[PDB]
């Protein structure tokens, strides 16, 4: 029982796919990855494959490869992007080269979006409501996400929303500050920082910390939140980090009703929550789902949490070719969801 393949060649890539996918028609590339949108014969599903790009280059590129398809494979929810299918068209381990991911077709991002006029407080609630319970979801299961920003975050024409975790305009200005200081021990309320950046630019239509490099990301990060206060401090062990951050001309935390006057007053609440410098004092995705300005959206008993995800592999060094055996295991073990 194994599907028939079909090949062609879309954009110098190779593409061979079982035949239930049709019309394949490229919609972007990337380092890791290229994807296509297809349209699924069997379900009659309009979907998004993406074909991995030499996961088996290296012993980084094969970890990665494991931990991509580990990752969506475990990921059931609404909000984040998941699996319908993953396949190759390798007849055995030996030949294994190519991996398949296959995904409902989403069609645009947030970047889009936003690009396209600004919207209104009622899409906004929306949008920052359906990333907050995705992150709800993937926080339960002991995973940040580290890289959120709108051009990973998929929106179909219904507005509804799903973080994509990987990640075939700049990163660094969705990034929360103690990941620019390098520092080493950050917690899942690095992601709540990049949610505040993104609901901010959702609201004024600008990028809130448009940062040129990692040093001009901090000053900018400053100038609005202010410098650290002596409870923040106390918890840098960087040297360098305290003498840069305290020879800095010191600065106050701006009136956040004052810079984003206009916004709906339960906007402006929220973003302070999230946007506050100690990642110990941010609002967690759980807390923040339960703030009055989700009034519309929020249901306690529909923000539902992950089953346990075991990520012990991360802490494992092998070799390209067990790597590649385990994620072959993956790739045979898949059992597609419910139709
Ligand atoms: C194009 O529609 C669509 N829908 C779902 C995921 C993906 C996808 C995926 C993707 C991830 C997993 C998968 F199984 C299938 C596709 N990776 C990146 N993207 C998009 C590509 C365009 C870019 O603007 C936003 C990320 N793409
Ligand atoms: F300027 C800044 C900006 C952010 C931080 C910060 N927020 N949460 C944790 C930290 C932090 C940064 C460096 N080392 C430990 C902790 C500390 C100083």
């Amino acid at each position: 029982e194994r599907p028939t393949f079909y090949r062609q060649e879309l954009n110098k890539t190779i593409w061979e796919v079982p035949e239930r996918y049709q019309n394949l028609s490229p919609v972007g590339s990337g380092a890791y990855g290229s994807v296509c949108a297809a349209f699924d014969t069997k379900t009659g599903l309009r979907v998004a494959v993406k074909k991995l790009s030499r996961p088996f280059q290296s012993i980084i590129h094969a970890k990665r490869t494991y931990r991509e398809l580990r990752l969506l494979k475990h990921m059931k929810h609404e909000n984040v992007i998941g699996l319908l299918d993953v396949f190759t068209p390798a007849r055995s381990l030996e030949e294994f080269n190519d991996v398949y991911l296959v995904t409902h077709l989403m069609g645009a991002d947030l970047n889009n979006i936003v690009k396209c006029q600004k919207l209104t407080d009622d899409h906004v609630q929306f949008l920052i409501y359906q990333i907050l319970r995705g992150l709800k979801y993937i926080h339960s299961a002991d995973i940040i996400h580290r890289d959120l920003k709108p051009s990973n975050l998929a929106v179909n024409e219904d507005c509804e929303l799903k973080i994509l975790d990987f990640g075939l305009v700049a990163t660094r200005w969705y990034r929360a500050p103690e990941i620019m200081l390098n520092w080493m021990h950050y917690n899942q309320t690095v992601d709540i920082w990049s949610v505040g950046c993104i609901m901010a630019e959702l609201l004024t239509g600008r990028t809130l910390f448009p940062g040129t490099d990692h040093i001009d990301q901090l000053k900018l990060i400053l100038r609005l939140v202010g410098t650290p206060g002596a409870e923040l401090l106390k918890k840098i062990s960087s040297e360098s980090a305290r003498n840069y951050i305290q020879s800095l001309t010191q600065m106050p935390k701006m009136n956040f009703a004052n810079v984003f006057i206009g916004a709906n007053p339960l906007a402006v609440d929220l973003l302070e929550k999230m946007l506050v410098l100690d990642s110990d004092k941010r609002i967690t995705a759980a807390q923040a789902l339960a703030h009055a300005y989700f009034a519309q959206y929020h249901d306690p008993d529909d923000e539902p949490v992950a089953d346990p995800y075991d990520q012990s592999f991360e802490s494992r060094d092998l070799l390209i070719d067990e790597w590649k055996s385990l994620t072959y295991d993956e790739v045979i073990s898949f059992v597609p969801p419910p139709l």
